[PDB]
């Protein structure tokens, strides 16, 4: 799909069978999500927003379905005001900016 | 142009004389960037997300120039890490997401 900019570009992702909105972030380098529980072994990781920089938990090769489009590929946790999908999955969808 | 998100959307920008690099942010409302100063009156803003919030002081009728394609719109100015391109001006050079 094309999606403009005139509103945020929230979609819905699927997530450990759950559905979520999500914000398609071209200014994330990563995907960071609200607090959620996920599997397996998570190792440390900061990241720098708008505001300064926040710990967060990284969780590798975790499946995650954006507006139908199935990934797999490293999620962050930790406190955002929004789930974010950034570049390392936008990548796996197709994603591109374009005028 | 079609901008791949392999690596940041970074871009040069033409605003108030200057050429500055500019990501350009669809995770953002705003049009930040770093200290400068801009023509006309001001008023004092807070802006945030992950890390808090940074306080900024907003410019309103702006013109910029984004990769060859005028804008006007609402430009903050503050200590924003990177300089950012937001939904606010992205909209006025006909950019979206594309998947
Ligand atoms: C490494 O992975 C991540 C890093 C940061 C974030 C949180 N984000 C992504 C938004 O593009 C950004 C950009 C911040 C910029 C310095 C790289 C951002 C810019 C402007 C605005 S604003 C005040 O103009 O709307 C909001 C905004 O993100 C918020 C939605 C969440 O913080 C941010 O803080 C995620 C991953």
């Amino acid at each position: 799909p094309q999606i403009t900019l005139w509103q945020r570009p929230l979609v819905t992702i699927k997530i450990g069978g759950q559905l979520k909105e999500a914000l398609l972030d071209t200014g994330a380098d990563d995907t960071v999500l609200e607090e959620m529980n996920l599997p397996g072994r998570w190792k440390p990781k900061m990241i720098g927003g708008i505001g300064g920089f926040i710990k967060v938990r990284q969780y590798d090769q975790i499946l995650i379905e954006i507006c139908g489009h199935k990934a797999i590929g490293t999620v962050l946790v930790g406190p955002t005001p929004v789930n974010i999908i950034g570049r390392n999955l936008l990548t796996q969808i197709g994603c591109t900016l374009n005028f």
